[PDB]
C-alpha cells in the first residue's frame, strides 16, 4: 500500500541523482564529492562578507 513518501532527496547541485551526501555548512544535498567540492553551483557565500 501507499506508505512511502519518497524519503530521499536529489542532488540540488546537478539535479542528476539522489543527494546521498550532505553539506553541514549550508545544508545542501549533493550526489557525491563531485558536486561537494564545487565552487560554481555549490555556493558558500552565506552573507555578503
Ligand atoms: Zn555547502
Ligand atoms: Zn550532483
Amino acid at each position: 500500500g501507499p506508505h512511502m513518501v519518497s524519503s530521499a532527496v536529489k542532488c540540488g547541485i546537478c539535479r542528476g541523482v539522489d543527494g546521498k551526501y550532505k553539506c553541514p555548512k549550508c545544508g545542501v544535498r549533493y550526489c557525491s564529492l563531485k558536486c561537494y567540492k564545487d565552487a560554481a553551483k555549490h555556493v558558500h557565500k552565506e552573507s555578503e562578507q
